[PDB]
């Protein structure tokens, strides 16, 4: 199959009237449906249950976006039996077939991203363009692992041949598994996570996350367009713990794929290393699990340059990104001008409801902005609050763009996943000095520097360990293809989305002689 | 660096008086350095202790190959301590340098070749292929790793361009990480397993099988020899669990390879799955863990073909082969001419002291002796013995070639690695039932067929779920590079050996972008 080079979808910037009106027109759509139901997604059909999830919108919490059905371990192993039943077949089509689905899914996307764009904005609270890349990059996803997986399409192995015989290595999928999906990407992240594995063969259960419930449902529809066989993807909204506690240790789920909180990734890594009664193979457990990220200036760097990238880092999607800049270490020189800058650029940035297209919209939820002012209150005691830290008026949860300076390496506020608009300065004697603060943290997800200084730069390249890192630009907004992404240390397991490693892992090869 | 292609060291059959002269005199220099000491190898130096470790003939127990030093916790964390510190700069060598390095100790390797395979025979108890084919196999890993390694080099990652930025994406290695190696190829796969991490920048701690400690002493001299820096590859051979729970469960080993059975390596991923107190990472696990691995053949096979292929599979090493023919699946029409051709082949084997180069020596302790013979009386209640079933005279540790037959599928003889010289026999309806009972077991690694019939072969190719198949041959001596070695199901994690891929298991990848 020949398709032009992937390319990545442009993200939408809302610079023309035509555009505007055509947001405009997404979010009158979109609202108009708050009213409607979404059932589960089982065995190729929309299963409805008893109960229901509520989805509000976090600018107006007393606004409903949609409900949909709420799945327990009885629809959980419903949709198991679906998944394996699918994978029978499925395992079997030509890869050249897969693919081609995927792209029919890619372009039935294409067609409502204004619609996706507008229900992220409503139901998750992203501001336009935020909004407008969380879908260009689940596009994207698609697009990419559908080519990516022709590389490695029977037989793709390359071996030593051996007198009289043929010699044919070969990779196959592994089975049904479960994707459990993050809030902040629900879009974007949800499909990724759930696309890589099929496009090879496997069939997957996907639990959204709560407060992105509706979103996800509209992805299905998209999934249930393209024509997907039955059981191959199933949806499986849920409260709490008990969906992905019954499918991660279940004996006959085979692999788990993660992004989310640290918490919750350590309990899935140690239950996917255990061995469930009956289970006959070690599972796969694939995790993401945030970071603590550094930007770090030094005293020759474009200080403007820099300010730019260091509020765009900190502040895109109310710091709610497992990329975002939650710390900013500046070498002696670079100290004051660079802060005196970013705190003036930050002072700037408007908060308020996110179809408003602000600066940042509000935190996800009343657990989110709980948590998020738990810090900040935290950072009153183990730095100097200079600007923000406070929650906003009306019923949605603002939060101001908020800044500690003279915050200690070793503080909480320095140390500790906030996820929320909170950034702590760190001031440090050099270069030296600054990577190794930036170092010392449980995490290696993603971090930058800004220096005209080749040497520092060079230096960084080799010795600031992160996962991604970035030179001289913002932090955050990997884009799929260009730059793998994924961590070390406690951001997980570096399974790099975006990338061709990425759909290795979740096949196993079988090697098959014969001699004639 | 340029060098010939990979070809297979040659394994030597010892049909020339040459061969025979050669290998007479390194047996001969062998049996005259019985008794000698092997210390502790840590840091760069031999580093001895006060308890001692025996290894015994298991032809004649009386006799001591060898003894070592014995390493616990004190030692372990010494050589984790020189490891970490050996990484550091390690890791920045050209992986043309590391590279050259492992072709050097595969030059000493091969000048030693004679030496290493009588030392197999003394003591784990190989006749003289099977010690030729062992060493070969370990010079064939030394060679393909450090090729292959550079397929890997910097910077190895395809990714999309962007406009105005260098993208850059490359591998790292991992750390410092303990290597667990089996008794059965302690030469071949105690060396794949070391050198293959180290090739691409890590840094290791060897635990050699209690059994075969002289001849990881061995190949620790080849290593010295070789010039490893300081820390890079440490041995430390020890008495039970101490050392290798030790290392396993710290808080700073980054990886663990393992090699054994599947009761330890169910333990090892359980552990590998927590996060001990202080850890910074999600350890990786590999691990492979035997089989009961099947030959089917039906009634259109070559049946001498296939009674040869059978014989060499479930006998060679005593049986002791995770890749050993345990199971002979015949269907109806083939069941007489196939199982009559096997008992006559099987009864005309020799059994005796390795030296002495028969068809089976002993099998390689007194523990798995008792095991092998307690195997064999629950198989007395299962199935139908018809051939051997007990100890032979003599204090080596001698078993006779054993043959059950209509053996239930799911009796404990015909699901259980026995690993020992008992072969379990079970008679189908057709081809269709031979595949299901082939793939009935919780393990997946080696299997074959013998058939004429393409149909036949081709829905193996697809069916038969095991990691290394072959048709019309041994489903025993996968070579380095040809057929890339690993398994599915409760044989492990299809961490494949001899592979390009195998490589990747030990590296994470960076990326890094510079906008200009
Ligand atoms: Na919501
Ligand atoms: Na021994």
């Amino acid at each position: 199959m020949t398709v032009e080079p992937f390319r990545n979808e442009p993200i939408e910037t809302f610079q023309t009237e035509e555009a505007r009106r055509a947001m405009r027109e997404a979010l009158r759509r979109v609202r108009e449906e708050f009213g409607r139901h979404y059932p589960l997604y089982i065995g190729g059909e929309w299963v409805d249950t008893k109960e229901r999830m509520v989805s509000l919108n976090p600018s107006a919490p007393s606004e409903v976006v949609g409900t949909t059905a709420k799945a327990g371990k009885a629809e959980a192993e419903a949709a198991l039996e679906a998944a394996w039943k699918a994978f029978k077949t499925w395992k079997d089509w030509p890869q050249e077939d897969r693919s081609r689905l995927l792209l029919k899914a890619a372009a039935l996307m294409r067609r409502r991203k204004r619609e996706l764009e507008a229900t992220l904005v409503y139901e998750v609270g992203k501001n336009w363009v935020e909004a407008s890349a969380d879908v260009a990059e689940a596009i994207d996803f698609i697009e990419y692992y559908a080519r990516a997986a022709l590389r490695y399409r029977y037989p793709a192995v390359e071996v030593v041949p051996y007198p009289g015989e043929d010699n044919e290595s070969f990779y196959v999928p592994l089975g049904a598994g479960v994707v459990i999906a993050p809030w902040n990407f629900p879009v974007a992240i949800f499909t990724g996570m759930i696309v890589g594995p099929v496009a090879v063969g496997n069939t997957v259960i996907a639990k959204p996350a709560e407060d992105a419930v509706v979103v996800g449902a509209k992805v299905f529809e998209i999934f249930h367009e393209a024509g997907f066989p039955p059981g191959v993807v199933n949806f499986l909204p849920g409260v709490g713990e008990e969906v992905g506690a019954y499918l991660v240790e279940h004996p006959r789920i085979r692999f788990i794929n993660f992004t989310g909180s640290l918490e919750v990734g350590l309990k899935i890594y140690e239950a996917a290393g255990r061995l469930a009664p009956g289970q006959t193979w070690f599972k796969r457990a694939y995790v993401e699990t945030g970071g603590k990220d550094a930007i770090i200036v030094d005293e020759t760097a474009d200080f403007d340059l820099a300010a730019e990238g260091v509020v765009v880092s900190a502040y895109g999607f109310q710091g709610q990104k497992c990329s975002a800049a939650s710390r900013l270490i500046l070498t002696q020189g670079a100290y004051e001008p660079v802060l005196e800058r970013v705190l003036k650029r930050a002072e700037r940035l408007s908060v308020g409801p996110a179809e408003e297209n602000p600066d940042l919209g509000p935190v996800v939820s009343a657990e989110q902005e709980r948590k998020v002012l738990s810090y900040i209150e935290i950072g009153k005691n183990e730095g100097q609050l200079v600007l923000g830290g406070k929650r906003l008026e009306g019923e949605g949860y603002f939060i101001a763009p908020t800044v500690f300076t003279e915050v200690p390496p070793k503080a909480r506020i320095a140390q500790e996943e906030i996820f929320g608009p909170v950034l702590s300065v760190i001031r440090v004697k050099d270069f030296a000095e600054a990577l190794e603060v930036a170092n010392d943290t449980p995490y290696g997800l993603t971090g930058g520097v800004y220096s005209r200084k080749r040497e520092h730069l060079e230096w960084a390249r080799r010795e600031f360990h992160v996962g991604n890192l970035y030179f001289n630009r913002k932090i955050t907004g990997a884009l799929v293809g260009v730059q793998p992404f994924g961590g070390f240390k406690l951001s997980g397991t570096n399974a790099k989305t975006g990338a061709l490693d990425y759909l290795r892992l979740f096949l196993e090869m079988k090697a098959v002689a014969e001699r004639f």
